Formats: C-alpha cells, structure tokens, sequence
C-alpha cells in the first residue's frame, strides 16, 4: 500500500510544482498539470502534463552521467497514487543559491542583454546578432531568484563566484554548459532545438555536486522546432504557441498588456497542448508516452 499523500509534509510550492518532506533525507518532487504563459499560472491544466515532463526529465537524467538527485525508481512504494507518474523520490541536497542556465541561441533576456549592452552575464558578444542567432560556445548565463512574482535576475560570473566559492562557481560553469551541450545534440539529432536550458544543483553529505530540481522539460528549456528553425524571427515554443496564440487573439477576449489574469483556455487548446508535450517526449526518448506509469 502505497502511502497518502496527507502522511507527508509540504515544504514548498512553485508555479506548476510542489516539493514535500518524506524523511530527514529524502523529498517528493511533484510536477502538476499546471501550465504558465506570459507569467501567469493559467485557469486550465494541461491533461498529463506533470506526468509527461516527469518522464521527460527522468529520460534525460539517465541520459547524462552526472550524479543526480534521483533516490528511487518512479514506482518506488514512497510515491502516493495520486501522483504516481509526476512525483520522484529524491535526496535532500543542500541547494547552491544560483540558476544555472545554458543559452546555445540568443533570445528572451539573454537577447534583450545584448541589445541594451553588447553583453550578456559578463559575456561580451560579436556584433551582428539577433534574435533566435546561434551561440557557439554556449554561453553560461547565471541568474538569481528574486522577490515573489519577479523574474530571476541575470548576474555575471563574479556575482556567483561571490555565492558559492571560486572552485565551485568554476565547476557550475563547466557542468553546465557540458550537461546542456550532450543534451542539445542529442535532441537536435531528434529534430527538436532544445535552445536554453534551466538547471539547479545542490551539494551531498561529501561536499558533490548533484543535479537537481528537472532537466530539460520544455518548462525549464525552450523547446523549437529544428525543422522550422529560421534565425532573425521569434521561433514558435513547440509546448507552448498554441495557448499563447489563443489567448492573445480574437477569440480570448484578453488584453496581454493590462497585465490581468488571463481567461482559461478552450479544451481543445488544452487537448492540442497535451499532445505536443507527448509528441516531444517520444521523440526525445525513443519511448511511448502510452507505457510510462500512472494512477
Ligand atoms: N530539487 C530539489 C531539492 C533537493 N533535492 N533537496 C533539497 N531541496 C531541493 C529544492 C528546494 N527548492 N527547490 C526548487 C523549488 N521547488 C521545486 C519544486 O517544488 C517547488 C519548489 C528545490
């Protein structure tokens, strides 16, 4: 008998996830069905969504070789029914204070950066880039959270070697960017871009490095389309245009610049959406979305 949800204690809540107190050294990791656009949490979730990015992010920890925070298999007896396919049992890391972020194509911040400045995270770039342009190397672009609802804040190299020690600001640096670029390839391989990347580590018992919090899921990277790929034009979110699109057309009744809640979604948006998360997730894994675990 697996145990309630209710017999463990809630220690943090996200956007669309929600972490919880399993012993002194292990947590749960929940994904929901939750789904943010233009910042904002919308009405409608997204049909197997947390289920769907849990397989993703467990697909590409087995993928790279580096420790993770993974405790269990994603049937482990620890994991309640009820979110049995988008929770994980994981080991309780002391957390490093910085978003560890890969960029291999200018866009979002790290574009808008450019723009104002030539340089992004201490980075000074060639002249003559834009919008969806390819970086080669990738570029390590730190950030910081800041206040509730706030965006996280770009800092530069110095500013993490300020939280977390020479050595290791060296060694977040080096992880990330090699994690995001085996990654890259092997999506691009697959057809999908995966353009950036969001990463949090944490520290074990011994002082190691451990990959934590979820990789690689199109909440934590922009997913593109490679075979749409166009430098110079805003590339659609694989995930994500279909909702954005509906909700600042005609059809929405919702105006993006008063900045008021969004209205929900129409079902068939939310059924369409779902169905580009699972065409991702298959063609990423090589799997079926139709054998991964549920209640
Ligand atoms: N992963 C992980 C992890 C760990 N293995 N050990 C200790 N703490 C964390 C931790 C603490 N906060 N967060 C991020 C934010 N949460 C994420 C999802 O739930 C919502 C909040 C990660």
């Amino acid at each position: 008998m697996r145990p309630s949800l209710s017999d463990y204690q809630h220690v943090a809540s996200g956007k669309v996830r929600e972490l919880y107190r399993v012993d002194d050294e292990h947590l749960l990791f929940v994904a929901t069905d939750r789904i943010s656009a233009f910042d904002f949490v919308l009405d409608t979730p997204i049909p197997d969504k947390g289920r769907i990015l849990t397989a993703m992010s467990v697909f590409f920890f087995g993928l790279l070789t580096v420790p993770n925070h993974l405790a269990g298999p994603p049937d482990d007896p620890r994991i309640p029914e009820e979110v049995l396919g988008r929770a994980l049992l994981v080991r309780r890391l002391d957390m490093l204070p910085v978003e560890c972020v890969a960029r291999g194509y200018l866009t979002g911040s790290g574009l808008l950066d450019y723009q104002r400045t030539g340089a992004v995270c201490g980075h000074v770039l060639p002249q003559g880039l834009g919008e969806a342009s390819r970086l080669d190397p990738p570029l390590f672009t730190p950030a910081t959270k800041a206040d509730i609802g706030e965006h996280d804040m770009n800092v530069d190299f110095a500013a993490v070697v300020g939280l977390v020690g020479a050595v290791r600001a060296n060694q977040l640096r080096d992880e990330t960017i090699k994690i995001y670029t085996r990654a890259a390839a092997h999506a691009l391989h697959k057809g999908i871009i995966l353009a950036d990347t969001k990463f949090e580590f944490g520290v074990d018992i011994e002082g190691n490095l451990v990959l934590a919090d979820e990789v690689f899921t199109p909440d934590s990277s922009r997913y593109w389309d490679a075979a749409h790929y166009q430098p110079g034009v805003v590339q659609d979110s694989f995930d994500k245009q279909f909702v954005r699109n509906w909700l600042t057309g005609p059809e929405s009744g919702w105006d993006r610049a008063s900045d008021t809640p969004p209205p929900p979604l129409p079902d068939e948006v939310a059924v369409a959406t779902r169905e580009r998360y699972i065409e991702a997730y298959e063609r990423i894994s090589g799997l079926s979305f139709s054998d991964w675990i549920g209640p």
